């Protein structure tokens, strides 16, 4: 079971992801840049006793994951900031000497 | 799509919602108290039109909705508190004068 | 077959039922409020020969019936109008001495 | 979704048209005479946004429609009358020059 | 459940229709032209307490009936005589102005 | 294909056969009483080549048969009637000294 | 739908059938014996317009009927009794000429 | 194997229970006023061993049985009585001060 | 594996039974009339050692047999006889009163 | 688990029966004479309780019976001989004045 | 419908047809010689209209019939002999020079 | 089994219908002008009894037939020509003073 | 494989038929009005012949063909315009004497 | 896996409870009375290496678990005893004012 | 597809073959006679533009061909004529010195 | 086919074999020890020719057999009777050195 | 139904079974020792009619049974402890003078 | 529903886009050069809300897309050209410099 | 998941076990030899925090694990040797006081 996420482009020179972790925490999320690419890794740091006496009923499940996505080289973070349940990381590189739309003709 | 929830049972006179909510605005929200039943309704205010080529990716979903539980007389709600995306409802009530755990025999 | 039917919540203090009686007469319903239900009942009142050698086709079915619904303690209707092939049959109760919606916290 | 309808044929000079239109206004209603064919069309004039957490229950559809009928020459409408919810739409014509019902022999 | 029934040309200026009726009296069978249209009508007049004591076996059935045919400009009945169970009934019409069968070539 | 066939019993003593016979003569029927049995057998006297081309439908059937029923003893035939292309046979016959339908006791 | 039925027999001169009736009147019941067959026949008199307002629920069925049962030559009936919704028919018949049972060998 | 039963309801205070009991003796049977339910307990009271070669044919069950239904406050049971093996159950009761049955407007 | 049989009636007086036997001779067939039925008994009267060496195909089967039909009472056997690989047997018997055919009316 | 039986027919007036009937005693077996009809009852006189711990295997079945069959007049049994654990029934008639097994012609 | 036939080899130089032939005339029979092989045509000289009335049942089929086999050179025939319904054709040839069944060593 | 045929159209007012049909004599053929209708019927004169034994294989099927046309108003046939076991049939007409074909524009 | 079409009608005197001809040009396309129906027909006129070692990917297909729609008495083209890939054609006809659309009745 | 459990009526102030528990011990279960709900829990202490060595078959399993039952108002706990693995408990409540069966009638 | 094919036998010196081959030609039709096996060649001599708008419909087809046969040597053609589209190939062969159908025996 | 069979322990030094074999004879049954094995050995000595005229039906079936069974070191046998068609066959060993049930403990 | 059991072996001289067997009463429990193989046989001592009535639920088994295993020579038995419902069997017993578990080499 | 597109490659350093794009006015569109990439969006500017009574058919689609492919560098785009609903964009491009087509030796 | 494992005989004396082990160490690894069963035993002497962020993936499996090995009396280990992964297992046992292979006969 992954956290849902979703990929947007700012511009040419831009990534944005967007990430849904409610309950997760500072000290539960670390992320890692090595060989181009971006891994994003939560852990839960430690176990509680859950007294199954003590809950009804869950619907909501979390699990320790790691996410692996390739970057386009070559690729700079701009900011990382959890806010509402979100995890909102800003990815910068661009130049490819091709910004440019143009063309009509007949 | 509906959110995931959890529900927590402090003890006999508490019980303890968890809903999953990310992405959403206190000013989308609203809650209400009819007959002993709450409602949980979410409102997205307003949105924008995004150009789906500018998003290359989407796996997070948005909806408006309602949900409703009746609850057993008496009940008065504590607090309900938004964290890193989560709302937790606290209720607590009851008073038939009888919480008693006990017995062996032979 | 029975005819379409909807209901709506004015507020707390109201329900409204909105039922298709096409053809249907001030003679033809009656309606009774027996034991906390109320039952709403269509009867043709007679039979008028028919001569299928008049009508090449219909797609307009009637037919008798009563519709049941158990009412919560403790109800009051308000007024029945039969307009535009519509009954709208409106119905009062309230006070479970909540009305009120209210909460945010953090 | 379209409308129930029944047709009814009084004589060799005439039939009417029988239609279910609950809750339909004249104010949603249009007919048109092209071509020797009948064309029926609501239009439901304008749609109010209604909460869904208010209605309980839809059993009863609302669309807007066109129905066609070729009809033989020479035609012409006698009445149209919207009563408790139905459409009674009056149709005279023929000149054939024969209606003649009867022979037997041996 | 309906008779049975044949057509045949007698020529281009007629058809003679043949239905089996057996049981089908004078009075029980009603014929009317309209519209270019031939309807050959049956009715049972009445009913008659039947003794199920009294019958061990039924294979014959009859049903109250209509047939409908649509007939050719501009057609003329000649005769109907009910025979041996029989219903014949001649029909003439013709002169497209066209009898004529002819030719050979080479 | 085989004539459908009705039997009534009108009492103790007589039984009725009643069968569709439309367009035979009494020309083309035969029947027959053999060790308490009866054989009632149709035959077409002879046939006329119809062209398939001035006949444009057939739903009627025409066809030779014979039919067989063991009659108890000791049996005696009344009539045997044609009328309006159906064949009503009069059986009457018994005599083991019991008609006897009555008791009730407690 | 057939009332249930059992027989017995208390000897070689006697068989007793056994049929539930219930609700079934002494005018309800009329049987005869007639060529060796014995026929019990139920008839509910009339029809009671039955409201279907006044009852909701009916698991029991009844309806008017006609048994036959071959009888061995050569029968009498001795008693009919309607007690506790049982119809109790008892039937006398005898001497074959052999009541008698016997062997031994060796 | 269950007993087929049929319940009326006079009015809004009564309601009547008809059940078929065919062979069974007053002897044979209990019913029981339990928390506002009622129990109806059918008991044979004792069995005959039967040679099933002088019972040809059985139809008719005959079991033990008990039946449970849960009886709104404040029940009162009028009579039970067993005519010619049917059991009609008499019960009356009801006070919500509200049995009105009536209106129309517009 | 049985021979073929067919079965005629020369008059109510006779019935002809025709069997095919090939290579069925005087010694291997014998016929008995007990108990109002006939038997019509095939026996091989012995083996003969066959090369299957000696023949590469054989098409036609013959097997040992015993036909039994029950007979009429009270019948008579007129003759027998085996021609052309075929089995005659004339048999007869009649008078029940009845070989008279006749009826009209109207 | 009924006996298997073979019926052996020593002449047109005899045939005899053998049932198989192993570690039955003569004082378990009743006989009958009814109606032309033999009834062959079999009766365990009574059961002893086994452990089915001491006993490890059981390929023999042991059960209470009845068999039933119609003989034709005019019946008369001679003999019923036990012997290794078969009955062997005598049965002896006929007289329809006729045994006649012969006739071959040309 | 083809006859069974078998085909028996005498020898070397001869093999022998058996066919079934039940019923046939010799006038109904033909034979052919043609390119080394041997045509057998049955013909059925005429036929005469039967009443199947008269023909209760019919299990023996008849048909005419042409078969076909190739003979290696150089074939003659010697007889076909028509006895009690078979057919019996003889037929003799061959000469390669060599006849010779046998030898073994080591 | 009907011929397989091909139809042109020369023109506005011509089209060609071809028809293979080989071994056929115009002595065999029809052909029916009725009511602007085409009916071109084939008659196979007369047969002539073939001995299958003398056919060795028919891949070639011939049998009588009819078809039928309605032509729209005003048609007359120009030729029809059967050449090498074709039929070409000329049909030239119209006249709704239109055969304008063109236009472009923008 | 046929090109993309539409139908709007501008009024009751108006037809318009839009077809997607990509490709499509000036002398491909040539139509034709004939006995009351138009045909749209394209060709391409010619061919070339066309490295498949030039072209990688096609996914776009034009084919020759022609449509026939039945035009009703009695039509007028206004103009047939090809832009931006678009076949436009606009078709005049009308007065049935009936453009009138009315009707309100009670 | 649950344990095995029974529920008895000893009368209507009395409920018992029979659970199978083996090997379930004094310290092991914990019970609770909450808001009129009576939960019986089962928890192993704690955990002790098993060798899987030691053992060769395990057909016995026990888990934690927790049992929930809606009590009705208003119930007392008689008494709960172990003995030969066996959970005992005791509940008492009673007075809806009826005990009392009665009734007869006629 | 091929045409269709017959072959009749007039004598055994005779073959017969007979081809359907509408529209077949002089010109287009070459046969061969080699090794012993005879080819008939059906070849379409060119192609003419088909206006696919010149024609609607075609059922007829033809296509270059050429069929095989093997030959009995040592053969020899007669006549070959095309006549009503029809190929009737003559060929002669014989004298395996047996035309000679003969023989009878008992 | 082979005999019912059952196996009883007397006690531990006990095992009685029963087997039912109907129509067994002294001279027909051989019983063999060889290697710790008992074989139970039924022949039929011979044949008798069965007039399949002489039998209508027969149900019972016997086959020559052998029974095999090892038997535990080192075993005796006691007793083999054959009566009331069983065979019953007593063997003996016993002295593992325990016969003793015995314990109890807490 | 059978009681799961575990068998638990504490070393190469002894094993322990675990049975699981609540409200089973030492009166009710019998163990044997025959033959090396011990068998375990519950037997319920007898058993009391109860109203199933009174009681609403089983889920509990009960059923008298027995158990064999066949063990290794030379066994004695320790002890069987019952407690809390659970039977513990010791069983004690090797001697082929080897336990010894160890090596290893290189 | 995509536009059908096709590509052509003129030369090694050259590439042609061939897209179907009817209706579409080049204010509807936008192209876009990113990161060696090409996007081509079209966009329908606007939308007029058309009355489906006045559009009797439509085969046609409409609707706003994007397409994306990935070019190898270094690109360069030399002409997009609309004619006739078609859009041809230019693409050339190459320098590994290598082009060399040519050997083949032995 | 268990280890691969063959078995080869070395002589009559000899019996080697070969198993897969890698990554099994000296310490991991224990065997017993027991009532004539051999034991070879793995056991993970413990776990390692395993960083699933430092493999990314892994096709070996290893688990602890025991294998039983019945051995024929009286049996002896030569050696164990584990050795490139491999545990080798000498095992020695002989002396049936045949190791002697010897025949030919004629």
């Amino acid at each position: 079971a992954t956290p849902a996420y979703d990929l947007q482009k700012r511009d040419a020179n831009n990534y944005l992801l967007t990430v849904s972790v409610p309950g997760w925490k500072e000290e539960e999320l670390e992320i890692e840049t090595v060989g181009g690419n971006l891994n994003i890794t939560g852990k839960h740091t430690e176990e509680t006793v859950e007294d199954q006496t003590h809950w009804i009923y869950r619907g909501i499940r979390k699990a320790d994951f790691q996410l692996s996505f390739s970057l386009p080289e070559h690729a700079k973070v701009n900011n990382a900031k959890l806010e509402q349940g979100l995890l909102l990381v800003e990815i910068y590189q661009e130049i490819p000497e091709s910004e440019k739309p143009k063309k009509i003709a007949i």
